[PDB]
């Protein structure tokens, strides 16, 4: 009856918990980039100016 | 010279901040909906059982 | 009648909107990572003179 | 030779590797609508009786 329900439920948190991971490690190197980016603004500055 | 880049870091600055605001809406919003999708899971397993 | 009609027309809205966030985003993400290529392209220009 | 070209190299990577992993992360948004989409019509069928 309710089993195909309970199924989807059942592998929409997993699909969730595992979107969730993914959007941590997209975050993570996010940031890692911007840290590239950063380093790249620091020498445009000191020479610009 | 250093100028243009500059500039572009600039707005990247504002972009990322801005797309970190709207990830923080959409996963409030992505909780709020799972609250919903337990709300029918609940349902479903008095019913199933 | 039920609680499941409430219920999945609280989905269907949660979802709609959820939805048009995330093209929302996906649009911003996008127009931010244009950014970081004429950064990255403006910076191999500096290097070769 | 200089700093820079280092520094838009990495850049380089670092952007093809998350647009690969955001890519990566959509389908797999994607994939979980899909199963919303699925409970909500399955809990409306129910809801006809």
């Amino acid at each position: 009856e309710f089993s195909q329900l309970l199924a989807l439920a059942s592998l929409l948190g997993q699909q969730q918990a595992e979107i969730q991971r993914c959007r941590e490690d997209l975050q993570k190197k996010e940031s890692l980039m911007m840290e590239t980016i950063a380093k790249i603004k620091a020498l445009a500055l000191e020479h610009h100016h």
